[PDB]
């Protein structure tokens, strides 16, 4: 069982990603209570990093599953799979 | 042994949390020598993310010890326990 | 395998740190294509955190290996090992 976390805001909004038994999950805070996130995608390792752009939030997630990372996007509008590539 | 790494205003501040042999400690960073820092807790794996608000900084830990994930806030007055919950 | 993440700026720029079989390699958005950075050093481990200084980069990465943890800096002049001990 292994976490990324990242945060952003004043609030703040914090996004915890959690990886275990092969599955990424995410717990959501933005001020009140803790929630599950929409993300849920396949890795046994995690990172992460976010920014603001204006008040939009943007974040990439990257899951690594059997010797390759994915990226995972997110821009306002749901999950997308991102460009990035290993070595 | 594992690490996990933030950073914060124009020094920069910087906090280095190693999870080593079920103990996360913190090695500290302010412009001038390394120390150590207050946070000691239990877990085998560390994420960390923190923010500032009105000039003060927050962080929170993020501690798992095999099936759980535990949350540690500093707001300026010692390290609290929070409200996190995985899933 | 095992990855850190950090991103800075507007475009923004996003480094993924990787950790396999001892070594810990670099991959590098500046909002084109993908490409291999120049790091290059030994762990098993990493963790990773920057901040600008106006526009200019700076970046710490945190490389565990031996049980031991070596502090990489990035300030515009390559990588050097930085003043960083751990406990
Ligand atoms: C970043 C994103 O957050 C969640 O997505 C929901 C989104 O959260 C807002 C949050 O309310 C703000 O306070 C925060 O500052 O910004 C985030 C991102 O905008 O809020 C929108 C509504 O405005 C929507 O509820 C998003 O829901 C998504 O998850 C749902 C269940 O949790 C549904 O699956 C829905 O289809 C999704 O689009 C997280 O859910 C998400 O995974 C990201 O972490
Ligand atoms: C942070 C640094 O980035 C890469 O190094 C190159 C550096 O990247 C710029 C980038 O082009 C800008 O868009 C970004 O905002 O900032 C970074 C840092 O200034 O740019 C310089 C030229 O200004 C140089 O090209 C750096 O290249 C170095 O790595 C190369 C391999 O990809 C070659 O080895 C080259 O000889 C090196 O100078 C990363 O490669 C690097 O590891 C750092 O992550
Ligand atoms: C944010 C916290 O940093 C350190 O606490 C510092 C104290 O040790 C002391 O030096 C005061 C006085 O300026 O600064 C504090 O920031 C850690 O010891 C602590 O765990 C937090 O990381
Ligand atoms: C900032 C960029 O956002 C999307 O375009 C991804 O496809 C890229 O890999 C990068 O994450
Ligand atoms: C930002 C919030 O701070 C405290 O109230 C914690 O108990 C919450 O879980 C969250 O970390
Ligand atoms: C911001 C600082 O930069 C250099 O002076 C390093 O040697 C220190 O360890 C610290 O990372």
């Amino acid at each position: 069982m292994q976490t990324a976390a990242i945060s952003w805001g004043t609030t703040p909004s914090i996004r915890v990603y959690t990886a275990n038994g092969n599955k990424i999950t995410e717990r959501c805070y933005d001020g009140s209570n803790w929630y599950t996130g929409a993300f849920n995608q396949a890795g046994d390792n995690v990172s992460a990093t976010c920014w603001l752009s204006g008040s939009a939030v943007h974040i990439r997630v990257y899951a690594t599953s059997g010797g390759s990372t994915t990226e995972w996007c997110w821009d306002g509008d749901g999950w997308t799979r991102g460009a990035y590539t290993g070595l």
